[PDB]
């Protein structure tokens, strides 16, 4: 059963992205609440990322996990593309982190567990993510983490393989986890800088430090994840078993 | 200065491809004879290769070499894409090879030289080719070889890196040269078979033999090119210097 814009009542804007906004919406016939992401073809085409989107939509449609935002379907009209998405009521992790400044060890451990599980499910279907940013980590009604950026296959979140033009792997997800884990605990990502040129150098040299309040256990996990060599990074299985994770996660 | 279909008089079909035909055409205002390749958007989009084409057109527009078919420009209407191409009057090498059965050493050496030069120019601009088939090797008015398949970055022409799902390189062009050189001399490519499954195995094992009429010099060149390890293949510079090439090429 195909869709069109007239099938939905559009509510307030949830976010204004670069390629278009995502709105709250309600399917008229069923009253099913959801999110509607509205993209403009001409913009996608001029940026040269329309095919990159079609692939990402193809992958997402296959993925069912409580910590991955569902793609229900999609459609288009003369000038726009529309993605019909699950609605995450509690907003972005980014906003949560701004309000709180930083997260305690149990909230962080819990989120990393949820991410590791989601990525573990993705890994078993041979799917990776370019980038996992807090702006695309959403919260379900019970506060459950939901990955909103779509799967593949500002530099802050990119691993050295990618930025240096090296050969990337399933292991980019492990770096992502280390970046997020740090950002959750200290309130900004470990390679933050005022320029791209400097953020690049820092990612490439793996040059970061920990504030004094970051405990030994978290240091150990974060350091194991943020290895320059992707092969030196652990498997997702091992992150879920790290004593700092098991001691603190739900 | 943009184009449209009304700018051209369309002549007979030069070839009927999968995604559309290429026609002889004459620009009305200038009387400039050329080839017009006509593609259907909906077909490209359904096959999922529209972006692959846009990239290939972007690369080709940059390439100027007497042995690379010129792309003059392009345009589109509601349903079609149009590529404005240089006209190669003497047709495909494939047809030439069918008429002749096989080529002598001097015609072959000459063609490989022309290909090596074209690829050498492409290599210096960091461009490769997925596949170089005789069906996409065209002939200019003086019989000069022109590469018609566009640049990147039936299995007969694909190297083992690609078919095995390995990491490919600039070195795929060297394999291509070895396949063509053989096909030119014997009149069919070295891994030909009645099935894809068998052609695959043969490419992967590098399993071919030479008819008795293929001379030592040609055996030596072809064998150096068709190495399983891409790193073991020579540089284009060395192909142009091979004694069998220099002894026989124009
Ligand atoms: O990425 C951002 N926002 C954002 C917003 C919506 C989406 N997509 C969806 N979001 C929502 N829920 C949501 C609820 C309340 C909010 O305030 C925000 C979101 N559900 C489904 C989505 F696809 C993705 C991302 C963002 C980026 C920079 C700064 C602040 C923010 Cl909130
Ligand atoms: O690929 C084939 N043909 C083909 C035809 C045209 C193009 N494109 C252009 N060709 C031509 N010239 C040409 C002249 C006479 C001919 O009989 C054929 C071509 N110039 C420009 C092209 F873009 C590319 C390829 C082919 C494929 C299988 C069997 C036989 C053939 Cl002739």
């Amino acid at each position: 059963r195909q869709w069109a814009l007239e099938d939905f009542e559009i509510g307030r804007p949830l976010g204004k992205g670069k390629f278009g906004n995502v709105y709250l919406a309600r399917e008229k016939q069923s009253k099913f609440i959801l999110a509607l992401k509205v993209l403009f073809k001409a913009q996608l085409e001029k940026a040269g990322v329309e095919h990159q989107l079609r692939r990402e939509v193809e992958i997402q449609s296959h993925l069912r996990h409580p910590n991955i935002l569902r793609l229900y379907g999609y459609f288009h009209d003369a000038t726009r593309v529309y993605l019909i998405l699950e609605y995450a009521p509690l907003g972005t992790v980014y906003r949560e982190l701004q309000k709180l400044s930083k997260f305690d060890e149990q909230r962080t451990a819990t989120y990393i567990t949820e991410l590791a599980n989601a990525l573990s499910y993705c890994h078993s279907k041979r799917v990776i993510h370019r980038d996992i940013k807090p702006e695309n980590l959403l919260l379900g009604s019970a506060g459950e983490l939901k990955i909103a950026d779509f799967g593949w296959s500002t530099l802050d979140y990119l691993p050295p393989e990618m930025i240096e033009g090296r050969m990337h792997d399933e292991k980019v997800d492990l770096w992502s986890l280390g970046v997020l884990c740090y950002e959750f605990l200290v309130g900004k990502p470990p390679f933050e800088a005022n320029t791209y040129q400097e953020t690049y150098k820092r990612i490439s040299r793996v040059e970061f430090t920990f504030p004094d309040f970051v405990t030994e256990g978290a240091r150990d996990l974060i350091s194991r994840l943020l290895k320059h060599n992707p092969s030196q990074r652990p498997m997702l299985r091992e992150v879920l078993e790290h004593p700092w994770i098991t001691a603190n996660s739900s």
